[PDB]
């Protein structure tokens, strides 16, 4: 075997992949201008992956080493599975998202609106597919390998290394792992982020110096929302899984009671065992149910509703997750021992009740994303009727709300927290993250939607192929955007509850060979009395607000830079001829090590410097200050566009287009830009792999900082 | 000798106060210059009644409560600082609205510039002295009524009062006084502050003489009274909580030995710790007259940066050496200092001051440095304004955002050494050497508005263009040490909110502790799922009431727009109206929070209030002074061909308008909630620890 059939889910999930690219490359595209377009962007997609593919590679070669020597060659190895196993999942998604497009628009005419949404959902779902097999893969080797071949799981005392750097084996093992999916992760979004944005500014940025630089524009949607909405979204998985791992292999020094002087395990090995191996098969579950939705939902008789569609692939997969998991989590915990002292309040379902707490929050957090970011409701409406009064109005009103956006789902995530460890503990919390996540292939699957159906209606516009065409493919982009904001929202909350996930990581990771003794309060504890995390926790906020800073400037600079190929290619012209990617792809990966050095560098020079606890106060204004203004500039954002919109929608009377109002949403939607998808998914990224990188080098730190 | 002549420093600080408002009174004003004055005097005086009034109903409800649920002392102490720093923000008032006519005349009667200075310098000190005299008058009194003659100070112990609510008597007391000037400072920022920033955006939605005025008196609410009481609450605040700590550190310091209890730091320590912090506070009031009155007698000068600068130099120079001598002196031979946590023995918390002192000079550097043109980040921000709107409101974001880094590093530093000499209890006398000189930092916050209106006062009697030359340059130096202002009392709000967490968490010892390790009783725990939340919990709390703010202003303004007394009572009332509700944020949160959940996640959301209050206060402050001064650098011609006209400048003003409501709403606002959260918290503990529901 039964547990060999869990083990090849990813499998199947990747040859599913594999399936549904087949499908839809066997579909056709139309017209020569058709296939040019599509090609355009898919030369353009490919050229910078190769940009961004070799810098990934220097990096993780570097960090590999450094892990090699530093902690163990498992690590190591472990970080390189994770780094080709996010990699692969973006370079796959990319390739598909970039053929459907067009295959979107021949559905929209050659068919004739629901078999366009059945090969754009196709297309969606080789990224999700491919997002939960490859990471599964990766852990489910990490497990067989080095934890069970190799017997990590078997052992998981307190091992010291050749440097007397202590740990234990199997959560250093896949903190690497997760390490891995961090970098590749950071790179998709703080990288790719600021190209993304780059060429949305240079090409809404035009003064007469159709096609000038819109397939930069173009490759960015799945830059952007294919690869890194998939590669956070991945992150947070992992980061989720391997948390729920560290807490429980700690758990075997922490609960040992010297007894006659003896050292009993007061929590035994058969519980940790079970405990870290649940998250994984938890997961798993998850990714056959995941399945099910994505398969259900292509095979399935069509609809006039891709919205309907799009959500009952969700809707399915978490109902069968719900489910399936509750016998998962019976019978697998049935008779353990110790789960009470583990902080399992209502024995061996606890976390069950976890994991659903996560899932509803998720949805929750959705709802809230779409609630503050949709003309359709209240706080969207008002911010685009208020265009009449001018675009002072608009800025202030949208800056107002997303600041008070931040408030329903930041509830939503404080209960979630309570309820999660109210069941179950911090193992809770963490379990409660995989929940919120366990549908994730399928969650992936619709945000890789936004792209290809965007791209496909952009494809229609530009061939100009009908009005009829162009109907379906405008509702289809339509639908993309709506799905999109609650795309962002459910990656910022589920980055939250990884963060927190790994947080507790981070602390449970610090138990020291010279600790067992103690009680377990006297080691799981982070005191915010002390000056020294007070500080920390300052440091580590205006560093985030930094690092944001810094990242809307480099958007600007970048764009800028874009504008100058344009100018010189239209100085060039013009005078002769009438009247890239690489050049500010190029330029976006430069002004990105300055990011990445915050990120990665950060616990490491502060850590050596002033030791765990300033760390741990590092780490907590981080994530603080991360999940807030990750959430005003998605919402924000959000809704300066989507008022702008409202507005061209014809919901204002006598307004509707390049009048003062609209002016105005204009300007608000241009500020807006990279603060949704630049600012706030970069910050996604921060809060999490500050914390993993913590997770690791507090082996060293803990006892060998500087003051 | 020393006792009594410290104790009467504040009625000379008073004394001084009502001698430079008669030396100005003197002072003389055109009939187009008195009618103006009195336009924007009325205008004033109209706005504190319906504010007074207001804020009346609120300190009686607030007082009796405290008598009910902690003692009638702290009622009483709570309604001594309402009225302290009320009466303080009633005088410099009065004399701003007074000050400003007599600026202008001296700039053609007297006919030059360092004069006007005198005159202005002597406005804003009424402001200043007042701000000092009265908030250590009240302390002064406490300490005596209460500590000394009704023995307080003497007794000590751990105090369980009629329905079992536990506390330490003078801790508990002096925490009333904290929240009475908290709640005056509360009022007029997060009322003040709507109506102040409602006007401005009024009048510049209206191009063509309008209740303007209403603007006017604007810039004296927010910057005579508002960053008064603003400071004055962060300067008692971080007296009190120097009070608050030493106090509590009696019942933390024992031992149980063999069912004895030992007091490892004895009672005298504790009383010179408890009056320490007074003494040194005093010792600064004494240096900030000298720093002030030098000023004013003074040679006169060309330059009124300089000598607005030459009295804060004088105050803090003056400050450091003293007390340096009062320290050494004051706990030479302490005993229990160790335990204390003060690394170098008595002069330990001498360094502690000094570094605070440092850092509120610093954080002063970094707010100019982000928000005048002069340096490069505005520089910038101003020479963008060729690229259009958006840029010029995502560069600004962008600069604020980035902003917050070099102050927040100089706190960071700040808290570290300050705890390094002389462990928590130097945190918090960080807090108040950084503001130890608070009357002579006041004293340029108020000269602002004076000069500002001043200038005005000019413009609309079209009083000369050499006249109007002094005037214009008086103001333009206004702009700039308000920036730094700004800087300076946010810089203090954190650290004295810091120091309130820290009293918060001393407060909530018990007499079940009294054995127990000071280690497992001074703890909040990060790891705890409860602390966690509370800390998203008042993280999201913070970002809430920013943006509610934002748009209480827009609403005010709007209501304004819609139509000189009546026209400023109409918005002055829509913004006490719409206070309620931020007022309720910042006080009612700790009290639904701490009675579902406990002192531990109220704990979070203090922690998560103070880092996310103390980012964005930043953030909204530079980004907003940013704006402002890349609008001026163009006005005063630094792109070239472009001017007070023309698409950069529109640009410029959309960024401006942007930007008001940040920089003196939002920002100055999240002083005062993370402070009197804190205050509030550290109260209703006393309760809550023990009686919550969940
Ligand atoms: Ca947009
Ligand atoms: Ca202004
Ligand atoms: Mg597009
Ligand atoms: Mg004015």
């Amino acid at each position: 075997y039964v547990a060999a059939l869990f083990f090849l889910i990813p499998l199947v999930a990747l040859g599913f992949a594999a399936a549904n690219f087949a499908a839809v490359v066997r579909k056709p595209e139309g017209t020569e201008r058709m296939k040019e377009i599509s090609s355009y962007i898919r030369s353009g997609a490919d050229s910078f992956l190769a940009h961004e593919t070799k810098a990934i590679f220097k990096v993780a070669i570097v960090i590999a080493i450094l892990l090699m020597i530093f902690t163990t060659w498992q690590t190591g190895v472990a970080f390189l599975l994770g780094a080709v196993m996010s990699a692969s999942a973006g370079i796959v998604g990319m390739k598909m998202a970039t053929r459907a497009n067009v295959r979107v628009a021949e559905a929209a005419r050659t068919t004739k609106i629901g078999p366009a949404l059945k090969v754009a959902y196709q297309g969606g779902s080789v990224m999700g597919l491919s997002v939960g097999g490859f990471a599964l893969l990766g852990l489910v080797l990490v497990y067989l390998i080095f934890g069970k071949w190799m017997g990590q799981v078997d052992n998981l005392n307190i091992y010291t290394n050749w440097l007397g750097i202590n740990f234990v084996p199997f959560a250093m093992t896949v903190s690497g792992y997760a390490l891995g999916c961090s970098i590749i992760a950071m790179f998709d979004r703080v990288g790719g982020g600021v190209y993304t944005k780059a060429a949305d500014m240079a090409a809404d940025l035009v003064g007469k110096t159709r096609n000038p630089a819109t397939i930069a524009d173009n490759v960015g949607d799945n830059v952007g929302d294919v690869a890194g909405l998939g590669a956070d979204l991945l992150e947070s998985f992992v980061g989720a899984i391997v948390s729920s791992i560290i807490l429980a292999s700690y758990m075997f020094p922490i609960y040992v009671q010297k007894i006659g002087e003896n050292l009993v395990h007061q929590v035994p090995k058969e519980t940790i065992q079970a405990l870290i191996s649940y998250p994984i098969f938890f997961a798993l579950v998850g990714l056959g149910c995941s399945m099910l939705g994505i398969l259900y939902v292509i095979v399935k008789k069509p609809s006039d509703n891709p919205q309907r569609e799009l959500n009952i692939s969700l809707w399915t997969s978490a109902l069968l997750t719900v489910v399936l998991t509750a016998f998962l989590t019976y019978f697998y915990l049935k008779d353990l021992q110790g789960l009470d002292v583990l902080g399992f309040r209502f024995g061996a379902i606890s976390p069950w009740f976890s994991a659903i707490i996560g899932i509803f929050s998720g949805i929750l957090i959705g709802f809230w994303a779409e609630y503050y970011t949709s003309y359709r409701y209240k706080p969207t409406q008002f911010l685009g009727k208020s265009s009449i009064e001018g675009t002072g109005m608009v800025i202030s009103n949208g800056l107002s709300l997303g600041m008070k956006s931040v408030f329903p789902p930041t509830l939503t995530l404080v209960l979630g927290i309570l309820f999660a460890d109210y069941f179950a503990g911090l193992y809770g919390v963490a379990i409660a993250a995989l929940g919120m996540l366990s549908f994730v292939a399928t969650s992936v699957s619709v945000d890789s939607y936004g792209p290809i159906a965007d791209n496909a209606g952009g494809i229609s516009e530009m061939c100009e192929l009908d009005p009829e065409v162009r109907k379906i493919t405008d509702h289809l982009d339509a639908v993309g955007n709506t799905t999109a904001a609650i795309g962002k929202g459910f990656a910022i909350g589920s980055a939250i509850f990884a963060a927190l996930s790994l947080f507790a990581s981070y602390m449970f990771s610090q138990i020291s060979p010279s600790d067992i003794g103690k009680p377990p309060s006297l080691v799981l504890l982070l005191n915010m009395l002390d000056a020294r995390v007070i500080a920390g926790a300052l440091l580590g906020a205006a560093i985030t607000y930094y690092f944001s800073g810094y990242l809307i400037s480099a958007v600007t600079k970048a764009a800028m830079k874009m504008v100058d190929e344009i100018r010189r290619q239209a100085r060039e012209i013009p005078g002769l001829l009438e009247g890239c990617i690489e050049i500010t792809s190029d330029n976006a990966l430069k002004q990105m090590g300055y990011p990445a050095f915050i990120a990665i560098l950060t616990p490491l020079v502060t850590g050596f410097l002033l030791g765990a606890e300033f760390v741990g106060g590092v780490l907590i204004g981080t994530v603080l200050s991360g999940a807030m203004l990750a959430i005003l500039t998605a919402n924000s954002g959000g809704a300066w566009d989507n008022a702008k919109k409202y507005l061209e929608a014809g919901n204002l009377e006598g307004y509707g287009k390049g009048s003062e109002p609209h002016k105005a949403l204009v300007i608000g939607d241009t500020v807006g830009d990279p603060l949704k998808d630049t600012v706030g998914p970069s910050l996604d990224i921060l809060i999490k792999i500050m914390s993993v990188v913590s997770v690791i080098a507090v082996s060293i730190f803990k006892h060998v900082h500087l003051f």
